[PDB]
């Protein structure tokens, strides 16, 4: 289930943080508008980036603290608000989060482990209320 996906991920964070986020910056190209210093570089090239390794396992350390602490995949108020209010943010819209996180459900159901796919789709949804409610556009 969501809890046991928490550990499965963390078990291999790295790996499946730059594989998840690859998924997401290839399926939504334009996505990259947020991230200037990723374009023109194969997933290896990519890789191989400091900061691409470095930064994406602090998103994903930090999204699975989010997932931890979740309650029924609804995240606190209080997880949200800091991800409305962090600097690295500013310029973020719900869209942003929602397409992420139908790249990890579909990384997942692609990925032949027995990932709880659906959970995450909630928690996907229940994120984007709640980044709203915590004032995002
Ligand atoms: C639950 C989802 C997310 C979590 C937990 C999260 C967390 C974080 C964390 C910890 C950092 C700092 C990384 C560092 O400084 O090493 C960060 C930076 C950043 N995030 Fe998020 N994030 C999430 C979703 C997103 C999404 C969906 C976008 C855009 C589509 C985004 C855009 C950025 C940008 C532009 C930065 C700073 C630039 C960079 O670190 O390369 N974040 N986020
Ligand atoms: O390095 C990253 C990987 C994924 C997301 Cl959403 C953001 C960042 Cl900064």
């Amino acid at each position: 289930g969501f809890k046991q996906d928490i550990a499965t991920l963390r078990g291999d964070l790295r790996t499946y943080a730059q594989d998840i986020f690859l998924a997401f910056l290839n399926k939504y190209p334009d996505e990259k508008r947020n991230f200037k210093n990723y374009v023109g570089k194969s997933d290896q090239e990519l890789k191989s980036m400091a900061k691409f390794g470095d930064h994406t396992e602090k998103v994903f350390n930090l999204m699975m603290e989010v997932a931890d602490r979740a309650t029924d995949c609804v995240p606190l108020a209080s997880d949200a608000s800091t991800l409305v209010q962090m600097k690295q943010h500013s310029g973020l819209t719900t869209g942003n989060f929602e397409k992420l996180f139908v790249a990890l459900v579909e990384y997942m159901r692609a990925s032949g482990q027995s990932f709880d796919s659906q959970s995450w789709d909630r928690f996907g949804k229940n994120l984007v209320s709640a980044l709203s409610s915590a004032g995002m556009k």
